[PDB]
């Protein structure tokens, strides 16, 4: 089998966020992240005054420790004021990436870590401090413990104070409205027991935006956050939809274009990003991609899911496919609606996976998803780890863009066009940096269970290619290990074979 790839360094040249390489929880440690996020459902409860946070459905609803713990901190340090969000930060000024710090709206946070909260203990109660986003009272460093409060702009100060403001090289960059409004009432029944309302959204949103903007008008404000389709759609129907759709195509289009207007009327942007989460429903064999590495059925559809984001050709096995195909592919779905009702607003994707953690599946779909949401106009994307322990594949992935060679050598920061004349069989993506005419980068993927191809390099650029190197990870070594060398290259073509589930990181050089 020979497949024919063309890669034209001149066409579709775009810039590739950096922040595409993100995550949420670490992971090995060497992946060399641009992007880290503090967020998910401990952060809807998160005290920052005392640290403790309520874990909800995931566990007993129970109030607790678990975000100091997870943070590495001591039983000393957890004591500490914003201890969590300081040594999170201070890791992320260690790595040189991004930090997006979430701040709650639900309205609610933990008073204290004394585990589970019971249906009637439900906010508001003994286990709860209201949270007030203006103070409008002299900020304390060291907040007052003794109330039943917990301010959002004393905290925002608290961290300018330390970091100084966004638009410095040290400043906490990003704040998240929350996490997963929709799912307030699932998750956190003790906080927020009824479902959100579509204004009721809009208007914390407005008010906790406004009170950070006023402490630091430079950090990005990301929302809403939302957990997934039914939410995109209608807010996971939301008790006042009906009353606010009005001509809205989905409550996507609502939230910008509402937000959108408040910010006119307050003259000063209130949302900075549209901020979904991802877990693909997309089905093989049958079973969800997200829930469990499957069988061979489950394993093809891993690797053919990232389709959904970018291809209007792929449908894929869901429930989302079946009755909302006309919001397929997602990213140029997105994208359009952000820019009709909220121009110049960024999309990222705060948390999303697609399973496979240790299966060479979940390697390649993560090659391919990297690729794709580099091109895609994508400003920030963090993976979110369904299993625990190690996800071996994944970090694979990162690892091919963004530490191929032990040394974080990287892909280049500028896409362009590369084209495969199968795009069932293989995946392919290109890019230079600088508008480099020295050196180009191709990650290419072969997504067959059974078939090698032999991939024919076409080349367009500047200077004529020479050699090229090649690193790789397949189903025998999730590790990156240095490949043959390409050793000659003919007026800009190559060939070089690309075995069965296996994914490459190509060096060209001029030289
Ligand atoms: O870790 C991330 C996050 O996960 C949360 O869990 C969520 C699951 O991940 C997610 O799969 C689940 O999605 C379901 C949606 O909640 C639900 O609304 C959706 O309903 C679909 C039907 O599946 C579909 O058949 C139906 O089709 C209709 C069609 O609409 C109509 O036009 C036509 O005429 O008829 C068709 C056939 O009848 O359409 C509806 C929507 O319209 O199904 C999804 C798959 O099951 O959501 C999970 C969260 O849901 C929970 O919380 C909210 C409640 O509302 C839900 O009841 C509850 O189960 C975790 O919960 C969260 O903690 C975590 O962070
Ligand atoms: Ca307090
Ligand atoms: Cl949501």
């Amino acid at each position: 089998k020979t497949i024919t790839i063309k890669v034209d360094t001149f066409k579709d040249r775009k810039p590739i966020s950096p922040y595409i390489y993100g995550t949420n929880q670490d992971l090995a440690g060497d992946e060399n992240m641009a992007a880290r996020r503090l967020g998910g459902n401990r952060m809807t409860g998160y005290n920052w005054e005392n640290n403790m946070s309520n874990a909800g459905s995931d566990w007993q609803h129970s109030s607790d420790n678990y975000l100091c713990s997870n943070g590495g901190l001591t039983q000393a340090e957890c004591e500490k004021p914003g201890a969590v969000v300081t040594s999170f930060h201070d890791q992320s000024l260690k790595l040189g990436t991004y930090s997006l710090v979430t701040l709650p709206m639900a309205g609610y946070v933990a008073a204290d870590g004394n585990g589970s909260v019971q249906e009637s203990e439900a906010a508001p109660s003994a286990r709860w401090n209201q949270v007030v986003n203006a103070k409008n009272a002299p900020f304390q460093l060291q907040p007052d413990l003794n109330d039943n409060y917990v301010y959002v702009d004393e905290f925002v100060h608290f961290l300018v104070n330390k970091y100084g403001t966004a638009s410095t090289k040290a400043g906490v960059k990003g704040y998240a409205l929350d996490n997963e409004p929709a799912l307030w009432s699932h998750t956190h029944p003790r906080i927020h027991p009824e479902k959100v309302g579509a204004k009721e959204l809009v208007d914390r949103s407005v008010s906790l935006s406004k009170a950070v903007k006023a402490i630091d008008a430079g950090a990005e404000v990301f929302g809403p956050v939302l957990y997934g389709f039914g939410a995109y759609k209608d807010l996971q129907t939301a008790p006042d939809w009906d009353s606010v759709k009005g001509n809205y195509s989905w409550f996507v289009d609502y939230y910008l274009d509402q937000m959108r207007l408040s910010s006119q009327v307050e003259g000063k942007r209130l949302l900075d990003v549209f901020d979904v989460h991802w877990y693909p429903e997309a089905m093989g064999g049958g079973i969800r991609i997200t829930n469990e590495v499957g069988n061979d059925e489950t394993k093809k559809a891993r690797m053919q899911a990232p389709r959904t984001l970018w291809d209007p050709t792929y449908k894929e096995d869901s429930w989302i496919a079946q009755w909302f195909s006309e919001f397929l592919p997602i990213l140029p779905r997105l994208k359009q609606s952000v820019d009709k009702y909220y121009p110049g607003t960024k999309l990222a994707m705060t948390s999303y996976s697609y399973g496979g953690e240790n299966d060479i599946s979940g390697g390649i779909a993560m090659t391919d998803v990297l690729g794709i949401l580099g091109k895609n106009d994508v400003y920030m994307a963090n993976y979110w780890k369904l299993k625990d322990g190690v996800n071996n594949y994944v970090s694979a992935a990162y690892k091919l863009y963004r530490n191929y060679d032990g040394k974080n050598s990287t892909f280049g920061d500028t896409s362009v066009s590369a084209q495969t004349s199968d795009i069932v069989n293989s995946s392919v993506h290109a890019s230079v940096t600088n508008a480099s005419d020295k050196e180009l980068h191709l990650v290419v993927m072969n997504k067959s269970m059974d078939s090698a191809f032999d991939a024919q390099f076409d080349l367009s650029g500047a200077k004529t290619y020479i050699s090229g190197k090649v690193w790789g990870f397949d189903k025998n070594s999730s590790q990156i290990k240095e490949a043959a060398p390409i050793t000659q290259i003919s007026g800009n073509r190559f060939t070089y074979t690309v075995p069965p589930l296996t994914a490459y990181h190509i060096v060209l050089t001029t030289g």
